[PDB]
């Protein structure tokens, strides 16, 4: 379990940062709202493998939503190829995608998805997946990433540089972006060593979040409700 941990209880993370008054308010706070929590390995990776794992568990035994995810993945291939990716250079990495969307449906069962997750090779073939569909879907919407967020950044450059490669950090583009891609809502907690609240923002801002995570360190932890 060196990717994703097993569940524990909220409680359990005040023992990272010990004698710290305002994480230990904020910490306590949080343990009134969400039940327990699974740590993620600070690779540079976690948001991407922290939203894929949190998603797909969400969805065990629930086939109407399955069906309608699959028939998602099926078309993100297209979105690739508008961006200007080849098929020979993402195959392994859809495939990888794909076959674990197959393992929630035919196997259904939180082991299993865990066992991907933590399998180094599987796990980082589906956050390259994630990575290029973030970059294709930002390339695609180029006008509305400089409309909404940022007039005068340069969107290929961010793209080359802070979404497609293995182990770059994220910011707010990528978390919408990704979002959007799959149809995905979830709800982000900020815990910061400032004397302020604890407070919140959902992805997309009007939805019923079925993922919620927790960042603290540049990092993203999964809370259950
Ligand atoms: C989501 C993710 O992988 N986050 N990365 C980390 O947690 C890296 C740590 C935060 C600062 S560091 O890079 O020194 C260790």
């Amino acid at each position: 379990f060196n990717l994703i941990s097993e569940k524990c209880d909220i409680l359990s993370i005040l023992r990272d940062h010990p004698e710290n008054r305002i994480y230990r308010r904020k910490i306590e706070e949080l343990s009134k709202r969400f039940t327990a929590i699974r740590k993620t390995k600070g690779d540079r990776n976690c948001f991407y493998r922290a939203l894929g794992y949190s998603y797909l568990e969400s969805l065990l035994g629930k086939s109407r939503e399955i069906f309608k995810f699959k028939e998602r993945v099926l078309q993100t291939p297209n979105d690739l190829l508008a961006a200007g990716f080849e098929e020979h250079k993402f195959r392994n990495f859809f495939n990888a995608f794909y076959s674990v969307v197959e393992l929630v449906e035919k196997d259904g069962s939180v082991s299993s998805l865990l066992k991907v997750f933590n399998d180094q090779s599987a796990s980082d073939h589906i956050v390259q997946f994630l990575r290029l569909l973030t970059s294709a879907f930002i390339r695609n919407r180029a006008d509305f990433f400089r409309h909404f967020i940022d007039e005068e950044m340069d969107i290929k450059d961010f793209c080359t540089h802070e979404v497609e490669p293995m182990a770059t950090e994220c910011d707010h583009i990528q978390i919408t972006a990704l979002s959007q891609a799959l149809s995905i809502a979830l709800q982000v907690e900020y815990v910061d060593e400032m004397d302020t609240a604890l407070n919140h923002h959902v992805f997309p801002e009007a939805a019923t979040p079925s993922v919620y995570l927790l960042y603290k360190t540049s990092h993203y932890n999964i809370l259950y409700a």
